[PDB]
């Protein structure tokens, strides 16, 4: 449990574009048999009938599968894919790849630096979706992908991103006939409550939050339960849930560092100023040291930003997620100088209400 | 021409809500009679299909109306109002309520202050929109509204609102019959025309463009042409242009000030922050001493923000005036600390390519 | 309770234009003092955010008020005001405005005629939406609008309209406030809520759901309970329910007619023909003996239609209400040969599921 | 060029499913080698920003791919993948599969029968679409197409499918560069124009319209010049031409025949069920002897269908392309019982203005 990790931030001209990561290979920058997983911003909305994610996925898993001889479906298991859609305002569509090499024992730089592991769960049943089997499968992954990339304790954990299934009539109609009901109906909100129970899952794990607490009835009601380490993000494409946790050890000898934070709300760009800074970032022309910004956006559900009103929750023709990702988008933008970063929508558990969690990956 | 200006910036629960107003005048902090303008921010689409613009005049000018003891269609006479649809993000509808008064005969003091004119143009044919005749009505306006103002030069003039009409498939035909084609078939891309046309109307007007130059052809198409002070705002309520001058001059007696500055892109608060500091405005409790922030947002035309890619011209789901107006809205709320401004979307001849222009009204 | 109903179907150029029923007045067509009802097809969105529904009554409202010399608000009180939000494809704007006269003593045919009475509920809370109170009310509100109709027995009942409201995050954060969890806290959700427990609530009056299993619990689930002649739509614009009765009386003298039916799915035009025969309509320049049809469409909610998937229910960019008044609208259309009928969407308990109840009114 | 074609209408489950293909396959009821054209309707927009078009191509070119063992982008230049997005209302997404085999010369049958050929043209400047190249060319591989088919006359000729291009805001920056301005900088709007002159180069070899008429100028002017066998289709996913030309040969011996005709509008169903009638096809129980239906909707460009007004082309938050697909989808799944058909929208200079052509495929 040693590693060397490196990360590539690639852009996409467009969701099935493998030409960033093909260029990666060809020109030895990074070998296939050591990349452990891909996170990406695809342009579709992000919503329930997002395929961009699906695609991106299908492409890459085939690229890879090229230069290791595998079937795309193979590589799938063996790289963990998490594709969050929904690039709005600004966003640019991107993939960051990780790459993970055993410790180059070259020799162990001073300070701890970047690790990263990851898990798989098995496949849910609609009916468990948003609800306790989802929580509990969910927080055992999170500590077997802890475990995965070496992460001694919660301290060293800066960042824990889970892909997650949602609810479709089909899905909703083979619950039912089980005689058993959906969390919902509606196959928008069924997102949120993937998301929801999937980020308690991890709070769970972290021990942020104690297991008593964590009935079905408080997933998308207790707005105070939360992971602040917690990036969930819904999608049509899986039926299991998918782990990358990221963090430091000291057996890592990667050159490259991870911080974290949380933003109190949608434009609270300060927060990540401060948390930039902290990785020792203090001028614009320091900031191509960043590889890349993680962070969640979510429409602040009391319907209020800053006693300011807000339509997101209201607008039947955009949804709030779409609303918040632009938001942020901007806000980060705004700080970092451009908008090619990873942000998602929809925290429900996931730092404050109205907030998020985020993170930062910076050369060391 | 010696006034003293009062202006507020009132909630909006809903775009036909008035209470806001009602409440101002029942409060005796504003007389009925001296109400000369009002800029709006509602909560529609803010695109072609936007009846919450006309729908929030309608109640305004009936309640003036009621007061006045006149005809709601004679209060819109006597009263600019301009209202822009689309309140995406953290943007919070709310109305911005301009009363002027004969100067405030009294005490006066050392250095300029807010005045603020009107005027209207003709109502325009289906076929003249986008094209010279706009042109040329709208920058007349403009002279007789800083006229209105008691603005003295160009350098006292700080911001030109002007709102102008669209094109609807009836207007077409209407126009087609009479054997002239409109200068596109696209209502929504009408907009951009009607905003364009009108931003240079202002910018000769200014005298920021020659006369020369602006042919019908180089509308839309030159983006080196354009005013670093105009805000064009189109829509489906109306036949004419709308002009409301603001600026400064030694005879008002305003407690009040405006200053303006351009943004080079959706994201560059900064240039907002650097105009709101030339205001003697530095941390974030000084902040209440703006009353208001007006802002052009758009999409940057050539498919990017700061070298990387954006969707917003692509994304046929969420036209891209939303997408912009989401954007600028964060930016600024991150600097301000609240989403209740006045952005407007669709910068063409306004200010930069992919920027706008915009203004800061401050105490005193 | 006797009584002579005229029905006009007005076309509107936009969702304030009145000049429709301006004309009808002018040209002595109807008495403003006779009119007790109107129902409007919208060009919004017909969702959450809605702001044409609101904005067509209020002109309505305060051009009746006008001839009468009333308040706008007062007039509400009035005549019933149920505007239908979102006119998809085909589907025209237009108001039918419905008057009523003492039973025109003199000549009557043999054969029952055209009747129609309204109610209105009280204002309900946030949290008694969708839920018991609204069911029970609303019950109660149908046999006052029957017996204000002057319909004898069930078997004289047609049609039953009924508006109602919906939540957004204001209520439910007020009902929050108040130790109270709202129905849903998805605002696009709880339309179909509060349209099902109106319905339901028409299903108990009409004895066609027995009051022991109208519990909480069935509304949205249980697909079974519904009513064959509800008619729900709801409304951002109101606290209360507003209900319009129509039927056949003896006693009245209307030059009009009303026979109903079901759409077993959204394409079932077969059904409408079929009641459109019953009325001795068989070609199509008999058409124009129809004044109006009125019809729910909703989206099949086990996501087929006659055994192929349909992706309404998925579709995070337009919502399922709006593909089905899309899809019903150009199946209507393609029967009566155009696009200016009433097709309300989301029909929750109202018919069958993936289906919905419809009228026709014809000349006698 | 003597041909048996065989044609498979196969469900998908999403725009990435290949199994209904792989079971033709694996069931032996087609030949990988003998497939020559797939017809798709994918689930996104349909508009400018939908990758389920590319997605459902590349997955079906690499199922091909491997049992030809050919590279998936060779597969692409053998066979002719067109993939229509935008499964609207009760549209069910799925694929057309066309297999061309030697006219297996058993018996020639008596009667004539379905025949297929395709062509490509070359890639298009962004600054040609739109425009004579654009319409010339696919004129060209509209007569190879046939020839391919071996349709001895345009008499033979039923039908005309088109894959064409579209601007993005890269493609037009592209042709700045190059002093040359694109048709159009409305991406959504380009779309109309690839397809409008796409329809006329169609026009054009069918004779329908004299080459004289066909200037830069008339495309999406002149409503009065159209194809009614042209079906245009416009995608992101490609910068070239595909065509697939279909009609009736003698040489040819498939067990499946083509009809034609055309909508006079959106909701001419009259006109489908004649059409069907004259296959002799006359009861509900024969309607499974139809393979497919083909048909072209969009919104009537003077706004109004059947004398009532139609808000398609002033919804700024669903493009009228989006409508008119849903209100034909509709219209037509009324006649043959459901959802599963080929509805592509934007009908320019196809077939009627408001209308457009269609076909239909049925058993001998
Ligand atoms: O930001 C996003 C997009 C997505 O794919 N699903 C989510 O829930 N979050
Ligand atoms: O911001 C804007 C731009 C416009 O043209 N008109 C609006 O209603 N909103
Ligand atoms: O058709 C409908 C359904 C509804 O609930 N209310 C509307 O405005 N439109
Ligand atoms: O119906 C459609 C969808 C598409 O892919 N592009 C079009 O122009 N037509
Ligand atoms: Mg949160
Ligand atoms: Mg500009
Ligand atoms: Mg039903
Ligand atoms: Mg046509």
């Amino acid at each position: 449990h040693m590693y060397h990790i490196d990360v590539f931030r690639i852009p996409c001209h467009s969701p099935g574009d493998t030409s960033g990561l093909e260029d990666l290979i060809e020109t030895g920058r990074v070998a296939p048999a050591d990349i452990v997983a891909v996170m990406g911003k695809t342009e579709g909305n992000g919503c329930v009938n997002d395929y961009t994610r699906e695609y991106a996925t299908a492409m890459l898993a085939a690229c890879l599968g090229r230069h290791l001889q595998l079937p795309p479906h193979e590589v799938e298991k063996r790289v963990a894919f998490v594709m969050s859609g929904g690039t709005e305002g600004v966003l640019s569509p991107h993939h960051t790849v990780f790459a993970r090499r055993p410790a180059i024992d070259a020799h162990r730089p001073a300070g701890k630096r970047l690790t990263l592991g990851i898990a798989f769960t098995r496949d849910f049943l609609p009916e468990e979706i948003g609800r306790h089997a989802q929580i509990t499968e969910t927080a055992g992954a999170v500590k077997r992908a802890m475990r995965d990339a070496g992460i001694a304790s919660i301290d060293d954990l800066h960042f824990v991103q889970v892909k997650c299934p949602l609810l479709t009539p089909a899905k909703i109609a083979s619950a039912r006939s089980r005689g058993c009901a959906p969390v919902t109906t509606d196959t928008y909100e069924s997102m949120g409550y993937s998301r929801g129970a999937s980020a308690l899952g991890i709070a769970l794990a972290t021990e942020e939050v104690p297991s008593s607490m964590l009935v079905d009835e408080s997933v998308l009601n207790d707005w105070s339960l939360s992971s602040s380490l917690a990036s969930a993000s819904a999608g049509i494409e899986l039926e299991h849930n998918v782990v990358i946790a990221i963090g430091m050890s000291e057996q890592a000898t990667s050159e490259l560092v991870i911080a974290h934070g949380v933003m109190s709300d949608a434009i609270d760009a300060a927060s990540v100023r401060r948390t930039i800074e902290s990785l020792g970032i203090r001028s614009d022309d320091e900031m191509d040291r960043i590889v890349n910004v993680f962070a969640k956006a979510e429409a602040s559900p009391d319907g209020v930003v800053r006693g300011m009103r807000h339509t997101m929750l209201s607008d039947s023709d955009i949804n709030s997620t779409r609303h918040a990702r632009a938001v942020t988008g901007a806000a980060i933008a705004s700080v970092v100088g451009h908008g090619m970063v990873y942000v998602s929508g929809g925290a429900e558990h996931q730092g404050p209400a109205g907030g998020g969690p985020f993170a930062v990956i910076a050369r060391a």
